């Protein structure tokens, strides 16, 4: 009996409700609109018409039941702001709060929002980082040197072994999945073969990567 | 170098122009509100006011000779749609466009937009995977099955070797980097230790990693 | 049971419905605003309040029983688009759309609809027609060149005969009807005599008739 | 040449204006809204913003001096009747009105206008007829029960004689002319082939072509 | 069974109505705002929610059945308009309407209103005569330059007679009456005298007066 | 000669500003709507754009040595009431202000108006008379029970003599006026005829006119 | 029974209502948005939304019944002296009305308001007082040149008798009380000693007290 | 002397500015509304024109250099909150705040606000006081229990001594002022007589004026 409640269902908002409840969590969906709850019925437990803001509303939903609550309002800041004090008065545990700018992140902060997240500021990086290198597919920074990079193979790999493309000592950097056809290979093996619009998860240093990706592809 | 048009400057149009921007590549930074304009003039290379679809404020911007369009309109559907189409018919080689339901993602992929991205959709998604697993604190899937998952060191994990965690025959998934105190450990051998609150880093299966996490940490 | 539904209700639309159920054929009246389903309630076997872009409702219309469905919104283009991309997916044999202008012609072509209809923008051509030139009441084109017109008859015509006004040897056209007092005369025979301001149906090419209407009219 | 002014740059006005300018003749564009004014520039001799209710923007525009005023506002009715009765003070002799509804038409009827039409209505009874009939492409009315149509020939009529289909004595019917392939056969002999998928154009009674499409094709 | 309909209930139909309730007349009386027809509620025979633009509503209130109606709606001209036009094809009797300018008079002229009123205009001379001359309380124009006249009069008369004020001979007017402290007199006699701060009555000449009030008064 | 201020130029205002400007007074034309300035521009002395409840601009148009303002604001019981407030204070000897409604003529006879005027409902109670009485085209109330009325002569008076009609002793009424086409008989002597729909003006006590309408005519 | 009416409910208003309810009076509140009415409903005996502008309703809450009432609307002027009027002209004896500007308050007692209040441009001058002399946090005025002021001591004063700072001989005033540590004294004696952030009430003339400050603290 | 800014010229904010410069202190008015810096021009030393919330616009003003900066800004919430939390990071010194309910008093508690203020509110509670004690002119509260109270001597204390109202003993409170006609008398000895109508200053517990009041006047 984890409960999660989502407040505000945007597109952001909404996907959490949506992902949480296909997980099989119990979720509260909440929003001031009513064709909003209307849509996100089918894709929670509950779903409640509710002004966040008002006190006795959120008293009303029973929100002191909640694990964790989640404020998805980001272009209103003062519904997102007044509905996370409230939250914190109420003592909700975990209170997850979508930010809209570096300001708004700074009041949610002071007041005591236990994670703030900036989804399209995020997103806006991730996409530029494969905006520049057409090669990036997807990524995940460990830390601000070191990174775990998925690639879309060229030509100039085509057929080629992973003895062949050596990389652990010619470019410092450890390859960790080959995905052909849909089909994958894990901590692929040194005789193994990659073809052209394949998937390689190389891992290493920013830089050395980038090496990789100008000489070997 | 490689030439960008931003047109939209949302909280995600935003961040693409202001990152490519730090890349230093060339950006152009347009949007129809004013104060977006001045906004984002210190982030770009050139930032203008135009009506994105008003075809003659399209050639005086010049767009065709730019590599890469990107659409960060995601509220209105019309100026989305409308701009696309524009911009297609003007022959742009890649048109990535931000989506904002699956029916928007529709005509976009019907007037041919080269590649659709639903951030905060997606975003949803990762951040709910987080909250079910308050260890998962970051993760990359490689297909349906097979993922790469950053977790958040417990008590029961404090002290404990590789070679004690068995994870490569016990649960089928190999541990690929250690980061403690902000120091970082690449591909650590059997003897390294791991310390509570470090980021650990695993890779297998989905239904393997949580396996290790329920009777490991 | 060839079933019928025009969505929107303007005087396009309006007069879509009226003109089929005139015509004692099954049809569906579709507006969002009230007061428009209030009106053409008479004039429609049924009508039904619906916004046509949300597709519960227009599921719950039974849209999927209908072989014809005419979108008749062309100032909404968001509106418009989205019913028409919805119909599509719903899997409907007909999808005629009203448009509004090129650019809202491009998009519901490439969406899928089977024709695209410019209401005023047709007219307009029309009437400029029988504006330059006063004595052309109606017309109908062949092709780029070839044409048939009704013509209002002047005084240098008033009682003159199909021979005495040669125009298949003189000017290349054959007259195919004369109109006098509300009475018909169709291939009408060569001594038929023609009174000033009857309708005069002459065929030929577009030039040719300019020409008679300048000597013989 | 002939002096035209169309006040209202609508869907309807503006083809009015496009079109007569492209046939070459002296056309004032006249709107309230700069917008229209900057778009139609280029398809008119003079295109000025103006108030068209407002007299003395209706002396510094010189409207006395025109053959023909065409008011092309049919949403705004205020706007519309306002109009027309100040041209009809002013003496103008031609003033073609475009109306919205019977009792928007009744007014204009009223205060002199000297052509009224509903071009929407009138194309929406033109459709509709196409709607119920998929093979009449276009069509004339030359009364209320004679007409000459232009047909979609089916598989039924391919490789078919006009003597073969005899309608000047079946049918009491008259084909006028056969378009094959862009190419066009006016008033064709016995002899002459028509090839399905091509155009025919009959003439007779309304009642006696229906006669034909059923039978015939 | 006089029956009149007062349809606005603005400053000058709610006098009417109210007025015409008064005397004990039958009267109706219609606006589209509810919170009005409340207001005049008390003060008419019925109060009735109508939009008088709207047909079937105004065939619901039964308006065949009155000898007159009053359409009280000035500032919305086209309301206004529309209003009388529909009574006019109702077949009413008398159609009396407020109207704002000399357009708004010139339309409802020819669309056939009986009488055309404007109340304001009207008043706003009739303040202004007493305005300049301050001594005329009230009057009534026979015609353009015989007028008869309410006068305050001065202390230059104060216990002056009929005979010592000749006007007749002296002025060529005629005195009607006299108003003394509420007390009336007619047609009074050669003898009456006449006290500062009373009513006179003077019939005459327009400029015969006005010499009157300058040597006289 | 005489300075007059009318501040706004609605219906009553600026037809008081029209009026006495044709009088030939000094009228200074005040309003906040631009287009009301403009147009009453032709006719004052000086017209000025000015907010006359804001008390610098009342100032700047030097109010203060006027000898009459008239506040024609009837709608905007605020401006109406500030104004005249501000009026007041500034020492202006008579100010008369147009009211709406009860309670707005209370305040302005409490921050102490000169003059109230009521245009409309003044107007609404004379029409109403006209109303129910055809006969009567115009009056003037003497007091409470004494009356000049003037009568639309029907065919029960063609023909017929002063003296014929003793309204002097039959009725205890006197006439005074009777207009044939336009000629006019002032004070008339008892052979004088009266012909059918002639102006005709009889003095006495209202129930007493009543009364000679009824058997008279 | 001495009944308290608040009609308007701001911040001002509702604290009124909210105090003299925790007094325990009879008070009605009165505003005429409904979740106003909703929220001090458990702070009044009784909550009703009603148009206070609007007689009937202010009939219907019975408020003939009440000794007192608050006009607490300042915002809207034409709101406030409308209400304001009516309760004057229904006889309440004591109207007390919240004013915004200097005009506002003239109206208002033009029309006979008893008491009029400026709650914040009052509190402006006492705070600006306590800003500039930051040693004063209350006072209270006795007349334009005596006032008795609450000090906050310094570290100049720190264990220092009244003897000590003898004031009432060297700076004219007299000391009425300290406060330590919450405790307190009442014409505290001449050996009473005054730590350093203790309260401290000074009695005497304005210049006086701040010569004291200057010098002794 | 000492630098004010005051943000936002309300009705509280505009008295501070006003009053404070009355004091002959540097004081910078600002306000987004043009207007409210042209109504302030005249009582400060600077008024600009300014978006608070906009953080250059408030480098351009120079805020940093103040001491005391007063966020006079109580209806909007967002805007409010927003320039305290850019006025914190800035480092100012003082920033005063106007609150407007206990949440919105809780976020600025929370971006570290040095002094919140409820003029309304505070106010509400005062005059309250004042209504259910006619008698109390005014007043300040020592602590919850203790306080100076002005009263208006009523008919019971006319002519009366101070020893004769033995308050110092019977009611264990003290007289410190009274006010006679415009004339004061401070700290009076006991041969001194209350007239009525006069203001009195007593001095004491709560509970214990009441007692006062109740017996003696
Ligand atoms: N006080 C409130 N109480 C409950 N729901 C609210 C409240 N205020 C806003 N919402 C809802 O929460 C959602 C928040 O999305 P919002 O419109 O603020 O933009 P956004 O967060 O930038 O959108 P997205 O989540 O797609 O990025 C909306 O559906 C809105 O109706
Ligand atoms: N026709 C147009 N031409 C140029 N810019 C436009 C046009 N229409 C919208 N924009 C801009 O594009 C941006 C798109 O953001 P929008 O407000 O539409 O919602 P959104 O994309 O969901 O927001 P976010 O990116 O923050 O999630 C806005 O900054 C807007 O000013
Ligand atoms: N989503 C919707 N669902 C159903 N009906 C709609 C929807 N949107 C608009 N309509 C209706 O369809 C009609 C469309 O006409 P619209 O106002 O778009 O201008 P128009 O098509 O140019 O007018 P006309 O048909 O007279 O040329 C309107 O009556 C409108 O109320
Ligand atoms: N007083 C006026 N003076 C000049 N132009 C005007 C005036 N009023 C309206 N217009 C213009 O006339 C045109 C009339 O089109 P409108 O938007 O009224 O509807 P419509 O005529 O039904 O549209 P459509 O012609 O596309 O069917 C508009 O372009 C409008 O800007
Ligand atoms: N279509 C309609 N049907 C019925 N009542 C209407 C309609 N349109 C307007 N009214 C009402 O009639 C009244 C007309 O007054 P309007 O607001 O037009 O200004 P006005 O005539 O200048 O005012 P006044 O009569 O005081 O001079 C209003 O009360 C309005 O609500
Ligand atoms: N503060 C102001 N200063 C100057 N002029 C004003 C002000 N407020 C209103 N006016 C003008 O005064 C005129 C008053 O007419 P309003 O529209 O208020 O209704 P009304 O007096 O009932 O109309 P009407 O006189 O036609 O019956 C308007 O022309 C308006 O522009
Ligand atoms: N005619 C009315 N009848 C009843 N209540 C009203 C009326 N008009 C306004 N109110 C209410 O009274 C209150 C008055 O506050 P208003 O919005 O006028 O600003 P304010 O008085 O400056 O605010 P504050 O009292 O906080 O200083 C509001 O809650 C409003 O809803
Ligand atoms: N971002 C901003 N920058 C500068 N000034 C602002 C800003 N936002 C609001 N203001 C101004 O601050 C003032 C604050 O008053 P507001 O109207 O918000 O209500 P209020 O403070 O309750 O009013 P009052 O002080 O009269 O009780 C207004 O004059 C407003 O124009």
């Amino acid at each position: 009996n984890k409960q999660f409640a989502v407040i505000g269902l945007g597109r952001f908002g909404g996907s959490i409700c949506k992902e949480l409840h296909r997980m099989g969590h119990e979720v509260l969906a909440v929003d001031i609109n009513e064709e909003k709850v209307n849509a996100y019925a089918s894709y929670a437990t509950h779903a409640v018409i509710a002004n966040a803001t008002e006190e006795n509303e959120l008293l009303s939903l029973g929100i002191r039941n909640f694990e964790y609550v989640i404020v998805a309002i980001g272009a209103n800041i003062q519904a997102s702001t007044l509905t996370t004090l409230l939250l914190k008065e109420l003592d909700i545990p975990n209170i997850w709060v979508k930010a809209q700018n570096y300001y708004h992140h700074k009041v949610l902060e002071k007041i005591g929002a236990d994670r703030i997240i900036h989804p399209e500021k995020d997103m806006g990086v991730k996409i530029a980082q494969s905006l520049s290198d057409e090669n990036v597919l997807n990524y995940i920074d460990l830390s601000d040197e070191y990174s775990i990079v998925e690639l879309l193979a060229t030509r100039k790999l085509d057929s080629k072994s992973i003895i062949d493309l050596n990389v652990r000592a010619k470019y410092g950097c450890t390859i960790l999945a080959i995905k052909h056809h849909g089909d994958i290979c894990l901590s692929p093996a040194p005789e193994d073969i990659i073809r052209e619009q394949d998937c390689l998860v190389i891992m290493g240093h920013k830089k050395d990567i980038k090496r990789f990706e100008n000489e070997g592809m």
